[PDB]
């Protein structure tokens, strides 16, 4: 596949609706603002769209790297401000999937240049559960890591001077910490959902003890 | 709501567990993104749709207004690790009308945070003013955006990546690319670039011919 | 010198200071808050204190390459704000000087490594100002250039929502760009000084015109 | 006020320039930093006045709390221009007690944006939790400080041009130091590293060290 083939898809692909539907790109400039705030990794190996029957319109998205929501990023932060409080998203969803190529290089420590620094974020999630992961079969780790890593990144993204703020305010804004394998394409609820500070702990603490007992 | 989205979920995995199981086995079997995609958060058309890519073909990177700043570690990593590890051998940044942050940017709301990464988008627009002044006013909030790509398309030619990769030879193509919501249309900025002399006769052939549509 | 001498001078420094005035730690917790925030290079080729004569607690000091306020930098930005909203600082001080390697790094573009991506923002500087530059003897635009970054780094400083917000709501922060040749260490006035949004853009104005009337 | 500030500089300029003009000229004659200081922007005594060094020997980064965070490209710039163009020998991280952002971490006042960058203080002091719970609660702040420094140097050795300048061969020393603000005497938290051994064994031997003092 080619750029050339790329313009070609499109011009065919928007003259097909077009022909047949020319209201299509009518009704996308009324449909109201979306209400989901997408964060997931760069490799996008399911679209967010497929994985959740979502329409375009009804997904805002952010994609980096291992899908992190580090506490000083301000592109990832920028994107949830946007989202919650001017788009006032009513969900925000943070996915992550096995066979991530951040994650596995995290663990491996091959010297790929820059991007070892990002994914010294995910080297600190190995870390704090280094307990947890010393448990498990060593060939399960991996598995465990990118789920962890969804938990800890949902539960950077209520700590954000963002969600507390939105949620003192009373707003009403659900995290969600999500995965899926490759193998399925099946979304996994992590149970870390948090609708406001309490929800946010205890929902961290359930998802971190939930992991623990199906991977020992 | 949320139990909606779980419940297209499920069936949509049974639903292809079932009528093509070796879908999800040619998933796992590794076949690296030859596109890097840049876009906004806005997401009005997925890049999938756009492009007819299949979701392997692509890597993806989407923020508010698709924007490549010369010290966001964020988009700057994930161009890293697409042209040096995955070596992707395209680029594609693409705009889009009707965007928020560029309208924001423009119009200057009191948003919040936001507010502050917007000041990039401010900055090409006091880069064009003479640019923009010789178009009517109606037009210039869609100037603006494809501007902003081309820019954009600039910002990422010159960053220690791209210099690197270019230099050793590698075979890197960034293109700046837009599409209207009114048509999902897309249109080559024609600042395409593969080395440095590309790289800036392609950003003045953009903006002269972009200049020479408006004006 | 070698760090055993550090920390032998640095025991001699406090018994000197200990037993002539016991009283100069005790002072210094109880010294009211920072009234000033120096942003200034890395080069610290004159210390702040230094410069201007102002005691250690009446400085709140960022320093970062080429004395930089980049739109979306948080560590400066973070700076910035406990300065603004916690310790309420009156004054801003963003502080460039002559002979900086950052600056003539920016210019010259040696392959430095990832300093390049960083130094970029100050090629914006040199590419804005271009036909000022081209209007006086190439000799010059070094000297002008470093100046020239000041002032943008206080008209970003200016723009940031930190300021904008404290301004608006009527709070005393006054902004200054200055600037110190090597040669002599006089610290000069670029005629920036900002105390509101109408002399942040009339102060940015009359600092241009002023540098562009002294080099042609 | 403002005025005083000038009316000292051209008095000390002055001052300079009739008792030895070849300070300025040694001035502009270039003799690169040996030493690159992060410390915090509190700046409570100066890093010249704590250690004796000339201005021209220190390369400075500071910022709230002396953090290097992975991901900071402020902070990194600094140490790679420092590390790669300088080649500074010693790296010192310096912490100080009574530190606004330590305070702030622990007491969580709601103090706008900079919140954001003390959450990476409140990982530090999760992490070391049961170490500080065997410790007196009014010894707490000061451990924490202290701990704060250790895991910066941690972090600064883990970065790629650390790795980079130690896999090479590359004479560099990093250090974790602290002083109080009761007698600002430096004291050195044994985390002392010039390659990947000494950088783990170092930080062990630190937090031990720390973990006996305080129990
Ligand atoms: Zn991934
Ligand atoms: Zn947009
Ligand atoms: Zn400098
Ligand atoms: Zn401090």
């Amino acid at each position: 596949k080619d750029i050339d083939t790329l313009i070609s898809n499109n011009a065919l692909w928007s003259k097909m609706l077009v022909e047949e539907d020319p209201g299509f790109f009518e009704k996308l400039a009324q449909a109201q603002k979306p209400r989901f705030l997408w964060i997931g990794c760069s490799d996008s190996r399911v679209p967010a769209e497929r994985l959740t029957g979502l329409e375009p319109g009804e997904l805002f998205v952010h994609r980096n790297v291992a899908n992190l929501v580090i506490h000083t990023d301000l592109n990832c932060l920028s994107v949830v401000q946007y989202a919650v409080d001017v788009l006032e998203v009513e969900h925000i969803i943070i996915c992550g999937h096995s066979g991530c190529g951040g994650i596995k290089a995290a663990v491996e420590n091959p010297e790929l240049g820059l991007i070892n620094n990002w994914l010294l974020h995910i080297r600190d999630i190995w870390l704090k559960h280094s307990s947890l992961l010393g448990k498990m079969p060593e060939e399960q780790r991996l598995d465990a890591l990118y789920e962890l890593n969804v938990m800890e990144q949902v539960y950077n993204l209520g700590h954000s001077t963002i969600m507390q703020s939105a949620w003192k305010r009373g707003q009403n804004v659900t995290i969600h910490g999500w995965a899926y394998s490759i193998n399925d394409g099946l979304l996994r609820d992590l149970d870390v959902t948090a609708t406001n500070r309490e929800t946010l702990e205890n929902g961290y603490h359930k998802g971190i003890s939930a992991l623990s007992l199906k991977y020992i």
